[PDB]
């Protein structure tokens, strides 16, 4: 039957039936498709296709050995095998998680930051049991990775998927993410794209502030229990006030971002196991605040009023105010970040890196999947060199995958 | 143990164990006590008590007629009995339900408009299924109880209750009454009574408004189903603007107040059976509206801004002033009613037409259930007649009795 194809900028939902007459449709441009999505459970991975991924997965690991160690690999592979029949699953060793953490990593096509794969501070927390230590654990993860603004990147790995139906699960987009109010008087306050969570934080007894920068609750979820609420301590959490060098009046907007950009509801995939909840981050590229946050007409869409302060023929198009003002919003960006000594890198240096990693990538183990819609930044498509490379889009294992929204998929009792 | 006690005006509860001590307490000044409430239930009456007290109403009904019927009463008394072995309950004629809708209200301990118990209409809705067939019957009921300002006393009776699993509830506490929400600025806006009602209201998809006189939405349940929301229609709800006679300023509040006084939680019990959804109304006493919903200060709390504009000692209680406020407020409320022609009776006219009645029903039938307790008016207790009478609080059958919120008691499946 028909495609469903949407538009994140207005909400609408389109049919695409024509495809049917195609020679032989092409789902490049869908945000979040199937083939990078790992759904729920109701029961644990059969047996017979989690020892063969766990084979390949070892196989991996002690192929990557500089120095080959045969004895502790074929040791492992026979203890491994063991383990899955004796218990149903298994457990990675610590250095084993460790590769696997920095493969999906490496793997993640969607990720113009690759070229620091390597360099990645694992917190080993597969024995928490409870939301309260799932709190102190993120805690934990966002002040080591803010470092008073030179930003480290980390990842935080929970308890494995067991049966399904126990798995420990971080309702947030991000760690830290600002609220969005459906104000009475009709207008959106703060952040748009996070209405939705909004309503569920104040449903779930969160205390709604109605500002345009309030940091939502981390809404935890723990061995399948329904999820707790818990307020990230103010202390924790890094800003940066925007200013432009020069217009004073930029300040004069009042706006800010968060410094640390921690992916907080995807999925790790090593081995035939799977890890609901193994928040992440790394630092920012200018691009995502500047262009992105700010500018999307669906998130805090400043470029009017940015435009209008610019003083620039805002009612025609042809003028091209939009690129000027867009411009000067980056140029704030990367300026208050760096003046306030908060780790980022702008969308050329990044792009530059990224295609030293793709040569790296190449010569090391012949290949790296990447999805160019994603890797091109926002702005200067054609200026930065991403844009002329040509680039193979594939999924490979380890893996980080979307997961549907837990509060779809989730009962009471 | 011990003895639960609130205070309505703080909202403040005390545990009473002193009582134990006592030489051989009284819970009198009890708003819901156990004695008069209603709860729900998981299966059908029992046979064996339904059926004396089915043959008790029968002979009561039967009583009433002033020229005997002894062949259709025996009949009708060995129809009920043979109904209620062949099916679990039985049916009542139209005019027993008259019967006993009249009977209950005559049977009201806590009404002071008694002395109008003969006088109801009856809107005979038993047959009525869904939600939407009940919100018809209930704008049916509204449009004719209003009639344009001249109030007329009716009640509409829905499905009796069965086996306890499907009963007709309306879960708002009147048919018109108004929001109260808890501005995101601290304070609360409208009708503070209503504001965990007003809480679900928003929680089922109704669309707060967010003002001081907002008329809340029908949340009608039929046959055990999930309660459905529905707005009253606004040509429907007859509003009195509030002016005083002199003091031009009064207006200036910008207060006003439905017309229709219409009790929509209580449940109606008679031989029996018990009919959980049995909207009625009557017409305002003046007191209710200037008094309570205007002055209490749970409720408008609009004393301080009055005294304040009358000119009066606000910060020193000796002054009376408060007194001199609230008779305004009264004067104010019964003026506007009259010059808007609005039905409504002053508390002295009433206290002493409930008086008469008392007089009538002593000699009818040698008593009247009276709780002196809510039969005093709010102000001027010992200037009314009422206060110098003693009398007797009992519950008789038909009788109107409370019922445990709803949403306390329901399940989604
Ligand atoms: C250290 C510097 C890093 C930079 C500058 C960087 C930058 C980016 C950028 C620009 C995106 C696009 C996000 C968006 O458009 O919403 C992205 C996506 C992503 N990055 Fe990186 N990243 C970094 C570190 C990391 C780390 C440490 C991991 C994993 C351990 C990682 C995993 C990913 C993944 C999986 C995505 C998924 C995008 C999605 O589908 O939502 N990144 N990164
Ligand atoms: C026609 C004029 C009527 C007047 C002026 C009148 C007046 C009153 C007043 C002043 C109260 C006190 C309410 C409060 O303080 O919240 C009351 C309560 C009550 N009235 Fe009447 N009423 C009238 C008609 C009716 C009718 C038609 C019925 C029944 C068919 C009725 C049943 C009751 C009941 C059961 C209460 C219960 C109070 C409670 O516990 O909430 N009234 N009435
Ligand atoms: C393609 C899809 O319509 C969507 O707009 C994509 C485009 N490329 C992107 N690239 C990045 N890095 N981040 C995004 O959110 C998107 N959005
Ligand atoms: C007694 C209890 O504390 C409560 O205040 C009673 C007092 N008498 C009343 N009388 C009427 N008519 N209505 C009321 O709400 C009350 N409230
Ligand atoms: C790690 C990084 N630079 N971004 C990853 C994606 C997400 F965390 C950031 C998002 N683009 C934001 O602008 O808030
Ligand atoms: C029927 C009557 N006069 N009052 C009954 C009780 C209730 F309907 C009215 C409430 N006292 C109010 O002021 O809104």
């Amino acid at each position: 039957q028909y495609v469903r194809i949407k538009n994140w900028g207005s909400g609408e939902i389109l049919h695409d039936t024509l495809h049917h007459k195609a020679t032989s449709s092409c789902l490049g441009s869908i945000m979040n498709p199937k083939s990078l999505t790992r759904g729920p459970r109701d029961k644990p991975t059969p047996l017979e296709e989690l020892l063969p991924h766990a084979i390949e997965f070892i196989n991996q690991y002690y192929g990557s050995f500089k120095e080959a160690k045969i004895e502790e690999h074929l040791a492992r592979l026979e203890a491994v095998t063991k383990e899955i029949e004796t218990t149903g699953t298994y457990q990675l060793t610590l250095d084993e998680l460790i590769f696997a953490t920095k493969m999906a990593w490496r793997n993640a096509p969607r990720c113009i930051g690759r070229i620091q794969w390597s360099n990645l501070q694992v917190f080993d927390a597969r024995n928490c049991s409870t939301a309260q230590e799932m709190f102190q654990h993120i805690c934990r993860h966002i002040l080591y990775a803010t470092n008073n603004g030179n930003i480290r990147s980390a990842i935080t790995v929970f308890p494995q998927r067991s049966d399904g139906k126990h798995d420990f699960r971080l309702w947030n987009s991000q760690l830290i993410r600002y609220a969005g109010y459906q104000m009475p008087d009709g207008t959106i306050r703060g952040d748009a794209a996070t209405l939705e969570f909004t309503q569920l934080c104040i449903d779930l007894g969160w205390k709604p502030r109605y500002g345009r920068f309030d940091v939502l609750p981390l809404v935890l979820q723990a061995d399948g229990q329904d999820p707790e609420v818990f307020e990230i301590p103010p202390d924790l959490v890094l800003e940066v006030t925007m200013e432009h060098p020069k217009y004073e009046w930029f300040q004069e907007l009042g706006l800010k971002w968060y410094a640390l950009p921690a992916v907080a509801n995807m999925l790790l995939e090593v081995g035939g196991l799977e890890f609901p909840a193994c928040p992440f981050n790394g630092w920012y590229m200018g691009t995502e605040i500047g262009v992105r946050d700010f500018c999307d007409t669906q998130r805090y869409n400043i470029l009017e009023e940015v435009g209008r302060r610019m003083g620039l023929e805002t009612h025609t198009l042809a003028s091209l105010w939009k690129d000027r003002a867009v411009t000067e919003i980056n140029v704030a960006v990367l300026h208050s970040f760096q003046k306030q000594n908060v780790t980022i890198m702008d969308h050329h240096t990044a792009s530059e890196s990224f295609m030293k990693h793709m040569q790296n990538e190449y010569r090391a183990r012949g290949g790296c999947p990447a999805d160019w819609i994603w890797l091109v930044p926002p702005v200067s498509g054609s200026i930065t060199p991403v844009f002329h490379q040509e680039m193979l889009n594939y999924v490979l294992s380890p893996f980080y995958y979307y997961q549907i929204e837990p509060w779809k998929t989730h009962i009471w009792q």
